[PDB]
DNA sequence: CCAAGGGGATTACTCCCTAGTCTCCAGGCACGTGTCACATATATACATCCTGTTCCAGTGCCGGACCCGAGCATCCGGATCC
């Protein structure tokens, strides 16, 4: 009894947690591309059609332009999900 | 080969008798140094005084060992691109 849930269970695909991508893809519903099961960043939203080596450094942009203490926070967050990616699987 | 006694001899202290020479034998002199004298100088037992360093405390500091945590790198977990 570490974890009762285990609903991903992994096997070569799955998703982090079930529910901040779904947080991220309610989003995709609500606004105009209402996306099948993937769910991504914000920018999307702005431009659907998006690239790798294209789609990153924006986020990079926004990040130097926002504040250290958006920045912290963002350093405090997640660690929740640090926390909580070793239960279910109760190990690496 | 020496100790005792055989006779025979010049010396050297000893008598005789005089006399002139260092030495006892005492009333007086003004000296010579062994003792005396007040303190010296000499060697010794106490009380632990007071100083300034030089004998030491408290903590008037915080030196090493072991487990974590900051941000930029690469693996990996995820968008979705032909």
């Amino acid at each position: 009894s570490d974890k009762a849930k285990r609903s991903p269970g992994k096997k070569k695909k799955a998703v982090r947690r079930s529910t901040s991508p779904k947080k991220a893809a309610r989003p995709r519903k609500a606004r105009s591309p209402a996306k099948k099961p993937k769910a991504t960043a914000r920018k999307a939203r702005k431009k659907s059609r998006a690239s790798p080596k294209k789609a990153k450094k924006p986020k990079t942009v926004k990040a130097k332009s926002r504040k250290a203490s958006k920045a912290k926070k963002v350093k405090r967050s997640k660690p929740r999900a640090k926390s909580g990616a070793r239960k279910s699987p109760k190990k690496k």
